[PDB]
């Protein structure tokens, strides 16, 4: 059953509410972004309206076969009519395609639902500027003050000055990216393009990148391995054992790998600045892990959340469990005494 937190009061709708059958009252699926515990139950024999993004759309027709007259794609910043209520959607700095959603009921409350989000200043001049915010659905990943981690672009330049050095010293190193999931590319095609290359990947990972609307990006990937001195690989094959084993299917054309892992938050952030981040090493293999992160910093939610002053919190995140319920409100109470909302 689906839980109160998915349901938008006053209307139809619900929000990425896939995995439940289908839901009471509902006349309106939206899905805010690609990832799989949001899109959790969508596939070809889904029979309902989806409302999401042009790119989501791209996504939810090639690799989920979700038949196209039950797909909704709505333009961002447009004031748009569904089921007779006026929605919006928004950029989320999450992942491509990847939206906020504002609900404007027919009684006067506005709701503005984050999906999931990495709040940033530039938020505080789109649309959300021109009225009052009364209930916000709000991304709480990391509602916790001991969450820092440093810009995506500081994340980016540590990256592209560690594969540059590593492959000039040596120029028969290969250096490996891990995914799992759509989002975090900038880390993989900023390498790629500091080293004249192309990055190399599984038909079914160029399939996906294809659906992304990315510039110019025939110019960046590739299918061919062996023309391509950047590669992608499954997230759980960055390990020691995974790569060892990919370094010997290269036939002897490199002799070194530099790999990098793109986490979230791992508390290696609690001490320790980007400058200073060193590698995991066994022989010739060496491990970055790198705090690129598509969610809020604890300080960055704080600031948007203080800037919108809603009425009233329902945190989306972190549910499940007593003791985090109890931290995420005291921190709302802190914030909204602090500023005087
Ligand atoms: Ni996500």
């Amino acid at each position: 059953t689906c839980p109160f937190y998915k349901k938008i009061p006053g209307t139809g709708f619900t929000v990425d509410a896939f995995q439940y059958g289908v839901v009471e009252g509902c006349t309106a699926y939206f899905l805010t972004h690609f990832h799989s515990d949001h899109y959790a139950g969508l596939s070809k024999h889904f029979t309902f309206p989806v409302y999401c993004s042009e790119i989501t759309g791209n996504l939810l027709k090639n690799k989920l076969h979700v038949q196209e007259q039950y797909i909704h794609p709505l333009p961002l910043d447009t004031e748009c009519i569904v089921n007779g209520v006026k929605v919006v959607l928004l950029d989320a700095n999450h992942c491509p395609g990847a939206v906020m959603i504002l609900f404007y009921l027919p009684n006067g409350t506005v709701i503005l639902h984050t999906g999931d989000f990495r709040a940033d200043p530039s938020m505080e001049r789109s649309l959300l500027a021109d009225q009052k915010v009364h209930m916000l659905y709000l991304d709480t990943t990391y509602c916790s003050p001991e969450y820092t981690f440093p810009s995506q672009q500081e994340v980016i330049r540590f990256a592209i000055n560690t594969a540059f050095e590593a492959v000039t010293l040596n120029p028969h190193a290969l250096v490996v990216c891990g995914t799992y999931s759509i989002g975090k590319e900038k880390v993989f095609l900023a390498i790629a393009d500091v080293l004249g290359s192309k990055v190399g990947m599984s038909q079914e990972k160029y399939k996906t990148l294809q659906c992304l609307n990315i510039p110019e990006i025939n110019s960046l990937i590739t299918t061919d391995m062996c023309s391509s001195l950047v590669h992608l690989l499954p997230m759980m094959q960055i390990n020691f054992k995974g790569l060892q084993s990919h370094l010997k299917k290269c036939g002897g054309k490199y002799n070194q790998i530099l790999a990098f892992r793109p986490t979230g938050w791992t508390h290696s952030n609690k001490f320790t600045r980007i400058a200073d981040v060193i590698p995991q090493t066994k022989g010739n293999i060496s491990i970055y892990g790198i705090p690129y992160s598509e969610h809020s910093s604890y300080l960055e939610m704080k600031r948007f959340v203080q800037w919108l002053k809603p009425q009233k919190i329902i945190p989306t995140v972190n549910v499940g469990t007593w003791k985090s319920r109890s931290t995420m409100e005291k921190y709302f109470r802190e914030w909204k005494l602090e500023a005087g909302y």
